[PDB]
């Protein structure tokens, strides 16, 4: 709904507000998607390199199956085959961890969000804040979503993690 058109006078205490716009908007939310990003290449570049070395391994044994015995490939074999489901299971591990702290990280901006909210709603002396996702054309007057973003700018413009661990259960 891309509107060209006139709106109506801004209503007195009435305002609206964005969620998710804000923090896509914000740098803390821009810095959190860059470092999840950071994170994802950095999973994905420890899964490759293990896996190359399986498939090292696996085209080591299978040039040499018909030189050893029978007993030592198949001992092998096993072998290979117990760190192929482990790599897998890892591969699952950290998906998970990764789900883990891509919402640890939203949680807390959400978190950032709180004040600046309240700041703005009293600046503007709102009697009621609407949700965006229940309004489908306004007034932009009425919009407090970009002077929330700026209140979280001047409080905060990034946030520092690592990966979250759930081996330790």
């Amino acid at each position: 709904l891309y509107f060209q058109g006139t709106h109506g006078p801004a209503l007195p205490g009435v305002c609206i507000f964005s969620s998710p716009r804000a923090v896509g908007s914000s740098l803390v939310g821009k810095a959190v998607d860059a470092r999840l990003k950071t994170i994802i290449q950095q999973v994905n570049a420890e899964l490759t390199g293990e896996r190359t070395a399986l498939d090292n391994e696996a085209k080591a044994l299978d040039a040499k199956k018909t030189t050893i015995a029978q007993d030592a490939l198949e001992q092998q074999a096993a072998t290979l085959q117990a760190k192929a489901n482990a790599w897998q299971r890892k591969g699952q591990l950290r998906q998970k961890e990764v789900e883990a702290t891509e919402q640890k990280a939203l949680s807390r901006v959400y978190q950032e969000l709180n004040t600046p909210i309240q700041q703005v709603y009293q600046a503007q002396k709102c009697s009621v804040l609407l949700d965006r996702e229940a309004v489908m054309l306004a007034n932009p007057a009425m919009d407090i979503t970009d002077a929330v973003v700026a209140a979280l700018d001047a409080r905060i413009k990034t946030l520092t993690f690592d990966r979250e661990r759930l081996d330790q259960q």
